[PDB]
């Protein structure tokens, strides 16, 4: 990896103490001198040069001059930025980092200079600096190797993840814990990644698995809590984005799991909803059959290719007759109903 | 409501012939709320300000803001410290209603150049207007471009909004309908934009209900739903929802084997698969897959499974076209809508 300065050269390059040019490279003691310089930087082009190799012996770098600058439009704002955010385009700098070394020059392009850093959502650095060619490059106030180093680099966000960030985020809360995980997974480093992403991830290959997720892996009551547990809210999570057809699959499933799982104890099985239905009334069972009823009035309801608006409703009150359903059949808790509230809480505020 | 958040420059109007910076861009644009962030020196031109605003044209004179907060003439210079002092202005109003330009001109060069911090950083614009006390009507009077007909000098340039687009593209290219929409609801007006939500709102909303998206409609009624079904099960596959695919596939054969035996000879003897597997000898050895994938309990998938979530979709996707001649140019109807799609994000 090399460093390239891709800083102009203004009034204050290079000149008791140096200029922010000759601070900024010899402070970051780069491998890239890029000099965009501009119609009055032509003059600066003879000594520019005699200060920045003059500065030190046995360390060169690299000075490429940049189309020279326009006198007119060096100071012309959206331009500055345009002519920029290209000089920046250049060096793409894939594996090398930027000095964007813009604490010297005409307004616009220090503007400029920050508004690429700032934006530049990448790895590269802005930066700025705190305030006889052979004469003065002798007695320069900075001329030595323990100096007052005045460059203090910006140490942002990026502000490209800052968005990322944000817009992961709102995908999180938005219970899309697929989408989070995408637009994590692009967010370049950051500490609370690992957790972000881990958990993001764990949550994600749990729920297509059809296993518990491995986080709410909790000291439950055997596998048919955990699954009870982790269907019970693989439909309500569901029932949160949109699949209002997974409800009838999820619902059904479990309607039956339950189902078979009480069937199983009351009147030992001893050998559809129908089967359901009918071992209902003769099996020791009554109240079951009031609750059990739209559930079954959903799943017969549901059934060629069309989708009812009333089934919009019945999906709901399907719902709350499975969740109510749950709770007699398995003593849960609504502490263990915030799995995923948690997930989200626990979640939302690690983004923060 | 247009409404420009312009700063109350030395140059203000009276700044040689033409119109100052602030009077200028007003007119230009012509706001609704003129708002103004006074500092110490130009508190002095705070009364003629209002003059020429008012004085630039009858019919459109707006009810202009006197900022609420004095500025300081120790930040009038001050670099960052006027990108703060913007920073609250812009969130003072956000009005994400309404619209803003940032007055390039404006004053010290420190705030011109927060001024633009504030604009690029992130719903309202800003441009500046290139070059060329107590006058009051003797400046007034003789405006230079104090006439219906004047030189729009003042011209702005023309990120955040770019950068959500691409982010929400990948959706529509990974085919996550939810995703794109969610990032385009959100995004601006665009030229594009309406179309591009339009079709993708359309395709959620044909996905959601138990219907045929507008566009897949286009063969017969049934057909469309034979079909039209089937990319679902298509595209389900596509985002990893494996959970889907079982019920889809299994409602699809039988759908299909059922309204295949509907004219082939009507039979009576819900209808399960099983009842379909025992009513075409050779048919019974195309779809034994599909009644392969018949045998869970809250249960997972082992890895074998997910192989049989594929041959069953050969099984589906080959018996589709047998029974049905449809063509690759049906089944590229997502493939193309990507396209569509993405040629028209571009």
């Amino acid at each position: 990896a090399m460093g390239v300065l891709i800083s102009a050269v203004g009034d204050t390059d290079p000149f008791f103490h140096d200029g922010a040019l000759i601070h900024i490279a010899r402070k970051y003691r780069p491998e890239k001198v890029i000099l965009i310089f501009s119609e009055h930087t032509a003059k600066k082009q003879g000594n520019i040069e005699k200060a920045l190799f003059s500065i030190a012996p046995n360390y060169e770098p690299e000075l490429i001059i940049h189309p020279i600058i326009s006198d007119n439009e060096v100071h012309i704002f959206d331009v500055m930025f345009q002519r920029f955010s290209d000089i920046l385009q250049e060096y793409y700098t894939k594996e090398d980092e930027f000095i964007l070394n813009l604490s010297s020059a005409t307004p616009q392009i220090k503007s400029a200079l920050f508004v690429i850093n700032r934006l530049n959502g990448i790895n590269v650095k802005a930066v700025q600096v705190s305030s006889n060619i052979d004469e003065l490059i002798e007695v320069n106030k900075d001329n030595k190797v323990n100096f007052i180093d005045r460059t203090i680099e910006d140490n942002a966000e990026k502000f490209s993840q800052a968005l990322l960030k944000k817009t992961a985020r709102d995908f999180i809360e938005k219970f899309d814990y697929k989408a989070a995980l995408d637009i994590l997974d692009q967010l370049s480093d950051f500490p609370n990644l690992k957790s972000v992403r881990e958990e993001i991830r764990d949550v994600v290959n749990c729920l297509s698995k059809q296993d518990v997720p491995k986080g709410l892996r909790h000291k439950k009551l055997k596998e048919e809590e955990q699954k009870i547990l982790s269907a019970y809210l693989t439909i309500e999570l569901q029932r949160e984005r949109g699949n209002v057809s997974e409800s009838f699959i999820r619902i059904k499933n479990l309607t039956e799991f339950i189902l078979e799982d009480y069937i199983k104890k009351r009147y030992p099985g001893l050998i559809s909803l129908f089967d359901y239905s009918k071992l209902l009334k003769a099996t020791k069972e009554f109240k079951l059959k009031r609750t059990i009823a739209p559930i079954i009035d959903m799943n017969s309801s549901r059934n060629l290719s069309p989708l009812d608006s009333d089934a919009v409703k019945q999906l709901g009150i399907a719902m709350k007759t499975l969740k109510t359903l749950v709770r007699e059949q398995y003593h849960f808790s609504q502490s263990d109903f915030n799995f995923y509230q948690d997930l989200n809480k626990i979640l939302l505020t690690k983004l923060n």
